[PDB]
């Protein structure tokens, strides 16, 4: 269950947080499938709450209702087409699973819900899947409001509500079976694996007791034998009394570290320097490479208000998020995965965005709206489409070339200026000081002319952005101006020209 399933030698896999699957399924076709990506994550299909107040927040789609598939994204119908066309074109599909909870405690009653079911929040009463008052954790939690209070107590987190949502019993076998009917249907379908929400707040005794009942993937497109992909939101940052150790073997796990250490890094925040990246990951503390699935920025954090707060980076940020996205993809380290968010008007008041619930693109009416894409090849209508940016697209190509070649020739000019190569099929180059880069490095790649893929990419037998010239020893001039709008530089083997 760490095996990530992925086909035709792809690597790295984007959220399109809150697409719609029409949307996806086009995507996929038009773009995923050709530029190279592995597959996509995708938000949770299953009905839940509509909230009001707020109008319609993204955040609703983490309070189940049934496990019904219609959500905001579309239909059950439009679900499985989506699967299928992602599928044909090779790129799998990770599934957001929200099993932890229902809705929140005070949701209420009544049919506001992605399906328009019925349903008494205030008796935990869901009909539709269905569940009832006796299939709660309440009697396990002995805080006074029944919330979780206080993380530095393990069996709050597991056995109180998370900010109020009503907590699965998960001990129960009727309980367990239900999940997994949900799993299966998804992994029938064609769905490559999951992305386990909210890991941290369940028993890893309850989580196995699931991912042990979950069928083998769909022959129809993976082998024989195929296991469902496993990876767990658990948010450790240390001094957490829970750790990442004890999902770990589970499955695969997310690595909060990477992204909050990375955007302190480009920031350059407490004094940490691009330099001392040289043993970056398991080197850093981070957990073993195996086990990791890492990234700069999710859902939560990007609005300045989850792990690593304010020194997350996001699409917000764009010159060092490229930077720290670039880097990401071409380390070695974890499997990895890009954002792919929409934007908002973002309105901060001592320093918190009130704004932070705001929703996707949509109609007044709350449904979301389609994905438009400019002649140009990027989104409109609030889409900012971050996987679709030449330095990342590129740098998603870039990890699929050098993939599995070992981190080799680091170089770093005792600050902010590093490089690395992988392998003898790639060398990447950053400048984060605030002089410029001029030096002579060993890439270790094949003397020739190389493109440079972060300002443009090999066309017939040219370079539409930068060129570089490997001499026979593989040794190559760099000059990168901190001026530069992008001031780092990527070449690889597929970025090479003809003799
Ligand atoms: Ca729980
Ligand atoms: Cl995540």
């Amino acid at each position: 269950q760490h095996n990530p399933n992925t086909r035709d030698g792809r690597t790295a896999i984007v959220h399109l947080f809150e697409w719609r699957w029409a949307d996806i399924a086009a995507e996929c076709e038009r773009f995923l499938g050709p530029k190279g990506f592995a597959g996509v994550q995708i938000s949770p299909p299953n009905e839940h709450i509509l909230v009001s107040s707020p109008w319609r927040p993204w955040w609703q789609r983490y309070q189940p209702i049934s496990y019904n598939l219609c959500s905001r994204s579309g239909g059950e119908n439009e679900l499985r087409d989506m699967i299928t066309r992602c599928n044909n074109v090779g790129v799998n599909v990770y599934v957001d699973a929200v099993i932890n909870h229902m809705c929140g405690a005070g949701g209420g009653e009544g049919t506001h819900s992605s399906c328009g079911s019925w349903f008494n929040a205030n008796n935990k009463d869901f009909p539709s899947v269905p569940y009832s008052n006796l299939d709660f954790n309440d009697g396990k939690c002995k805080t006074g409001s029944g919330n979780i209070e206080n993380y530095g107590d393990p069996y709050q987190v597991r056995d109180c509500r998370l900010v109020g949502l009503l907590d699965l019993a998960l001990e129960k076998d009727y309980v367990r079976g239900k999940v997994a009917d949900f799993m299966n249907k998804l992994i029938d379908m064609g769905v490559a694996g999951f992305r386990v929400d909210a890991c941290k707040h369940m028993w890893p005794g309850d989580l196995d007791n699931v991912y042990r009942r979950l069928n083998n993937l769909n022959t129809k497109w993976f082998p024989g034998g195929s296991r469902p992909f496993i990876f767990q939101e658990v948010i450790d940052l240390g001094g957490e009394p829970i750790t990442t150790g004890e999902y770990v073997g589970l499955g695969r796990v997310t690595e909060f570290k990477y992204g909050a250490r990375l955007g302190e890094l480009f920031r350059k925040w407490n004094g940490q320097k691009l330099s001392y990246t040289k043993n970056w990951g398991e080197g850093w503390g981070f957990m073993a490479d195996g086990n990791a699935v890492v990234f700069t920025d999710n859902h939560d954090n990007q609005r300045g208000h989850g792990a690593g707060g304010a020194s997350i980076l996001t699409f917000w940020d764009p010159r060092l998020y490229k930077m720290a996205v670039g880097y990401m993809l071409a380390h070695p380290y974890g499997f990895t995965r890009v954002m792919s968010s929409y934007s908002w008007d973002r309105n901060f008041v001592n320093g918190k965005d009130e704004n932070d619930w705001i929703g996707p693109p949509s109609n007044g009416d709350g449904s979301t709206k389609p994905v438009p894409i400019n002649p140009d090849q990027t989104c409109g209508d609030g889409w900012v489409c971050e996987h679709r940016w030449r330095q990342i697209m590129n740098m998603v190509q870039f990890r699929n070339v050098v993939n599995g070649q070992p981190h080799a020739n680091w170089w770093d000019n005792g600050n902010n200026q590093v490089a690395f190569g992988r392998g003898n099929r790639g060398f990447i180059v950053f400048n984060n000081d605030d002089w410029a880069l001029d030096v002579t490095l060993n890439t270790g790649l094949p003397g020739g002319t190389y493109c440079d893929v972060i300002s443009g990419n090999k066309d017939g037998g040219s370079c539409t952005g930068k060129q570089i010239t490997v001499g026979g020893d593989g040794r190559a001039h760099f000059y990168i101006n901190n001026s530069e709008e992008d001031p780092f530089i990527a070449i690889h083997a597929d970025s090479k020209l003809h003799h």
